[PDB]
């Protein structure tokens, strides 16, 4: 499933783009995945919009 790696911080950008695919952890200390098998371009915008490009279709 999609992964935001660990190096990621918590910009919440991907969450602000697709909070249905990527949501804040328990404390927002890391971007947690919600749709480990989405099917939208949100991943494209969630990645592009992501400067840390920690999001990958691993
Ligand atoms: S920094 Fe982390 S919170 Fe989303 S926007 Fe890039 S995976």
């Amino acid at each position: 499933p999609i992964e935001v790696n660990d190096d990621c911080m918590a910009c919440e950008a991907c969450v602000e783009i697709c909070p249905d695919v990527f949501e804040m952890n328990e404390e927002g200390d890391k971007a947690v995945v919600i749709n480990p098998d989405s099917d939208l371009d949100c991943v494209e915008e969630a990645i592009d919009s992501c400067p840390a490009e920690a999001i990958v279709r691993s």
